[PDB]
């Protein structure tokens, strides 16, 4: 069956339909009607996974795939025409030029956080490449894999572009088929498993893992404004994101002054009780509320630190003066738990950050330029903004990737074409003639 | 032993050395020097592993690094340098660019067909973007392991740049290492295997591999200047070159005439007997000298056929007439056999390259320009060369990588620095001022 179904995919590809440019401006014009046709039902399935509300989920999700489709329709005439290359002295009178070309059958695997982008806003790169994709949705947020499984069939070729629904044994399942590109997103340890499935059959993959993205304030900063854009990124999806700040790190004599900005930012957008405000959202599951909580225990609570079990809520707590060996500062925190780690200088700040695993974001608040620049210059992390936070996935011209165990690969934009395609170098001399080549061919000279 | 040489690199690498620009372009030049200073050695190695002469190791290898070396010395400042991006309306103050930066440590696997270019050229890019590298050299051409083994210590930082020679076992235990990237050149199967070895530390990889560069030769064209091409291209190594002409696709009408104008080449190369001919290469070893041998076997031998088990010497033979499903059409060819496979038009040609595994290369002869594109647009290989061979894999213009079984990455001149460092997007908003985000944080309008 999920053999039949990938089968499928490739014949229809082999077809050689999507080679039609106008085809691929079709297709993703269909998929652009489907979101805009059902941007309710899309929010509605998005409040029942994770408690969003008709804005959170236009402006944190669906709002950034319609930016990505309005770039792409535009600009993929643009971006398919054969780009020329730079001609050398032994190459003057040839044709040197660089043909772009669709990769085949792309599998598509999704997360359950950004259930809807982190499925859809990848395929907008994928189709517009020429490819045939799969898209395998996560189960986690069940009710957008079904959403996902129903709209896609309503609006998309039913031979090219197929969903296929499951958990685990039916994504081992499908990772046994060969596919000519693998796109994931999702843990670094499953990302490991995901990569050894394409070795046997030399597949290409994109990896977007995570990690600890530090986020570094400086002293001279102007602290109201910087805490008011940390507080937002940090709690934007109840800290389940990505490229959110993980950890602040900073000179404990403005450790209680970022405490105190940080949660008059929690009163400015959630008002006295996060837990009445409808712009706060719950955690997925038990699975996830039990260790997101776990990690609050034995450990200086300056802020929030109650919890409802029941609709899966965790207040937006902050930790003060922790220890970078707690559990809270050993793995990712994918909840709205704040830790608050103390270094006494910038050397001592880049130290930390290179002891650890490279990770998906880094940010730095500072008024100083050299102090931003040193920061970037000095470490290594998948993307960066300076002075502000998540930002930066949401620029098409910046192409959103890791490094190390973040990931491998990149996507927005042109880069999500590029990396869906192959790039052949084309050397033309169509002219047979002027055959000055007599220095290349032996016999050898005496 | 191997467990020490790694972390050698890695500490050297983490001393943060290699960041000096000033500190690479020496590194650069002392390989440089290493080569000018050294020629006589290298082809010497050569010719004891695939009885090179001077000649053919300089304009075939050597010559090729040296180039190289020579584009990125003097392009290296300006692809370090931040990159800028297109700004969009939303960040039309603020700054965004892309920062290059080190992996780390990088493992550059090399093949023994070409032992010194397919180490030191991946490298050179290795060095230019701020790595360590370590050089595992093939131990099949015995020669230039050892001399590769001992030149670099006298030329190269003895900490950063270290070499690594083994066989089966010493590559097996030197795959557990921890690298940030590896490059290799070598077999389908085994980049299977390294690939599989990469999964475990999520570490990227450049895959050289290799397959059957077709080679369609059409009506409309001057079939004397392209043979002299096909010829020059195909027995250049002795046959032993990924990117040669694997075997031709033409009408039968012409078949007998390509086979004339071929042998006529070959005179005009090696004179009446090649065995007599020095500049014409010895197969590498007895394993390979069989194998190649017996594709002969049951064959319709047009020309050569005859072989010398002693010199390890196969004359350059023609084969007319050729079955798809026999032994020379079932694997690469990694000799000087050239079968000629009759197809009785160009759509037929196409079906034929489609209906097999991606070819490293693809080579179109013809004076129509439409058949040439019409080819190019409907198959897919590595790279492409119109009217000529092997030449496309030398311009460093031109990026140099497989597709599907042939490989997945690229790496000539600037694309080789790109492919060997990380793009760190960047968006630095310095201006902690001019606030107008309002519209982005809670609570939602009512
Ligand atoms: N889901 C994300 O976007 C995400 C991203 C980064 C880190 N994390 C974090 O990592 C931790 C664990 O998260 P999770 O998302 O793994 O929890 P989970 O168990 O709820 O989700 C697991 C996902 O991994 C898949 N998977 C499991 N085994 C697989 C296998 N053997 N082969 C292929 N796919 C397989 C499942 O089918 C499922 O869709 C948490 O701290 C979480 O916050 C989650
Ligand atoms: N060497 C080349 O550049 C090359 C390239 C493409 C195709 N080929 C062709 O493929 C066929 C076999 O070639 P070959 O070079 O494999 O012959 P070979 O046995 O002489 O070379 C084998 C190379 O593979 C390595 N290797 C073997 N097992 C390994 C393992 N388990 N893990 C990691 N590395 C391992 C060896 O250490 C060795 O350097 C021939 O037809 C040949 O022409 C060779």
């Amino acid at each position: 069956s999920i053999s039949d179904t990938v089968k499928r995919a490739r014949e229809a590809f082999n077809s050689g339909k999507t080679r039609s440019l106008q085809f691929r401006i079709q297709q993703l014009e269909a998929l652009q009607r489907m979101i805009n046709e059902n941007l309710k039902s899309i929010s509605g399935a998005l409040a029942s996974d994770l408690g969003k509300n008709e804005w959170t989920s236009y402006y944190e999700e669906v709002a950034h795939v319609l930016e990505e489709l309005d770039t792409t329709i535009k600009e993929l005439p643009d971006w398919a025409e054969d780009e020329p290359v730079a001609k050398t002295r032994q190459t003057q009178q040839d044709d040197l030029y660089i043909h772009s070309e669709p990769l085949g059958v792309v599998l598509v695997i999704g997360a359950w956080n950004y259930p809807f982008n982190l499925t859809i806003q990848p395929m907008v790169g994928a189709v517009a490449a020429g490819n045939a994709v799969i898209l395998k949705p996560s189960e986690v947020s069940g009710h957008m894999a079904d959403l996902l499984a129903t709209l896609i069939p309503q609006y998309m070729d039913q031979n090219l572009y197929l969903v296929v629904k499951g958990g685990v044994p039916e994504t081992t399942e499908l990772l046994k088929e060969r596919f000519d590109h693998i796109m994931y997103t999702g843990s670094t340890a499953v990302g490991k498993i995901v990569m050894a499935a394409a070795a046997k059959h030399l597949t290409p993959v994109t990896l977007e893992l995570g990690g600890k993205s530090p986020c570094y304030v400086d002293k001279d900063c102007d602290l109201d404004v910087a805490c008011r854009r940390i507080a937002w990124g940090k709690f934007m999806n109840s800290g389940q994101t990505c490229v959110a700040p993980d950890y602040i790190l900073c000179d404990p004599s403005i450790q209680n002054q970022i405490v105190e900005k940080l949660k008059k930012s929690l009163k400015d957008f959630y008002g006295e009780d996060a837990k009445q405000s409808r712009d706060y959202g719950r955690i997925i599951n038990d699975r996830h509320f039990q260790r997101v909580k776990g990690l609050i225990d034995n450990q200086k609570v300056a802020h929030g630190g109650t919890w409802d079990q029941s609709s899966r809520y965790i207040a937006p707590t902050i930790l003060v003066d922790v220890d970078p060996q707690s559990p809270v500062m050993q793995e990712e925190i994918f909840g709205p738990v704040m830790p608050i780690v103390c270094v006494r200088s910038l050397e001592e700040a880049i130290q930390f950050i290179n002891q650890r695993e490279k990770p998906l974001a880094l940010y730095v608040f500072s008024n100083n330029e050299k102090v931003i620049k040193k920061m970037i210059a000095e470490t290594s992390s998948g993307g960066v903004t300076a002075n502000d936070v998540i930002v930066h996935i949401t620029v098409p011209t910046l192409p959103f990737g890791g490094v190390g165990n973040s990931g491998m690969g990149a996507y927005h934009g042109k880069k999500s074409f590029e990396t869906f395609s192959h790039r052949r170098s084309c050397l033309v001399k169509s002219l047979l003639n002027e055959e000055a080549h007599k220095a290349r061919y032996p016999p050898s000279p005496a």
